[PDB]
């Protein structure tokens, strides 16, 4: 079927996201990898990973939306209200044509397609509305242990590859902006607005320092000044069963890209069944192709500051960024 813009999708049913599509990348996003597309990609995973075999919670429900007022209480969430406030407003102007977890879904399907080097992912439709908060304690904290960390996207049905893939990928292109005291935007990698490996890189390196004035419960000391660490991530780095995975991907940036687009794609799945779901692909934009070069150490970095914990393979022998040590800018906020 030819939808009024042009778009041939398989099933008509589709045409009404194309204007969704629009406002997002035009009205949101505004064409690019900024705040808003990095709170939509966030808002993914608080929504999705929020379901237990044992425990309950809907998955990738639109339970974080519908039901925000329990869900907000919920310390794993901090920071999703700044998020809701920005995303929130397109999710209710388009709750006429679909549901909010298939509008959370598609906007973060949207949010990918406005970063260097990030997956078109495929999309399906027709999630039905929530029908209850998830419980607490199902969304990881930068504080849970890998054990734990495995065990909760294990018992989802993610390999270990596919988790590494999905929280370094994301981490690629976002910022802290609760941990810091009192300072918000603090990247994680080099880039925030490229979907490149940096991110694996920058925490193989030895820490040396805390940006800002504390610590918050969950952060660890980054190599690379105008940055932030989680503990989570440093851990992933570095334990034998992930590290030879995080390793793999430095410098592997197609090859993480396509392992992060098949987790999302399965994460988008969680709590629904595949059965009663519409594909809708055709309404994804098309994805900016990685235009940047080879991974590199940061400025000043030398091979001799990673901290090697793959026993499988060195890790790789990749150049240095030439220049100065430099900070980081901070990303600009939407709200
Ligand atoms: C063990 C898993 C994970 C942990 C513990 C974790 C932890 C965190 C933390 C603590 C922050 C900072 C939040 C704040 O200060 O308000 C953050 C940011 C973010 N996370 Fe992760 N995360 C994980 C997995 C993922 C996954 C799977 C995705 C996407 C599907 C994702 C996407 C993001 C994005 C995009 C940001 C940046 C938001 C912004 O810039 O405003 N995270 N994460
Ligand atoms: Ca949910
Ligand atoms: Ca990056
Ligand atoms: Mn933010």
């Amino acid at each position: 079927t030819i939808c009024a813009d042009g778009t041939s999708v398989a099933n008509g049913a589709c045409c009404k996201l194309i204007p969704v599509v629009k406002d997002l990348t035009e009205n949101l996003f505004e064409g690019e990898c900024g705040d808003a597309a990095h709170g939509a990609l966030r808002l993914v995973f608080h929504d999705a990973i929020a379901i237990s075999p044992t425990l309950g919670g809907g998955g990738a429900d639109g339970s974080i939306a519908v039901f925000n007022a329990t869900e907000l209480t919920f310390h794993a969430n901090t920071g999703i209200d700044d998020v809701l406030d920005a995303v929130g407003p397109f999710l209710l102007k388009h709750s006429d044509v679909m549901t909010p977890g298939d509008f959370i879904q598609l906007a973060g399907a949207v949010s990918l397609t406005q970063c260097n080097g990030a997956p078109r992912v495929k999309f399906v439709m027709g999630r039905p509305p929530p029908k209850a908060a998830a419980p607490n304690l199902l969304v990881p904290e930068p504080f849970d242990s890998v054990a734990t960390i495995l065990q909760r996207f294990g018992e989802l049905g993610f390999t270990k590859e596919e988790t590494v893939a999905v929280i370094g990928g994301s981490h690629s292109v976002a910022g802290a902006d609760d941990i810091v005291p009192n300072e918000q935007g603090i990247p994680f990698d080099q880039t925030p607005s490229i979907f490149d490996t940096q991110i694996f890189v920058d925490v193989q390196l030895r820490g040396t320092m805390i940006p800002g004035n504390g610590t918050t419960e969950g952060e660890v000391e980054t190599a690379v000044p105008g940055t932030v660490r989680l503990q989570s991530d440093h851990l992933l780095a570095r334990d034998a069963s992930t590290s030879c995975i995080w390793q793999s991907f430095v410098n592997q940036q197609s090859k993480m890209a396509q392992v992060f687009g098949e987790a999302i794609f399965k994460m988008s799945l969680l709590g629904q069944t595949q059965s009663k779901l519409i594909d809708c692909s055709e309404v994804i934009p098309r994805a900016i192709p990685f235009s940047h070069g080879p991974a590199t150490l940061p400025p000043g970095q030398t091979l001799k500051d990673i901290e090697q914990a793959c026993a499988a393979s060195p890790f790789p022998t990749l150049s240095t960024q030439p220049g100065p040590v430099t900070s980081v800018p901070a990303i600009p906020q939407a709200d």
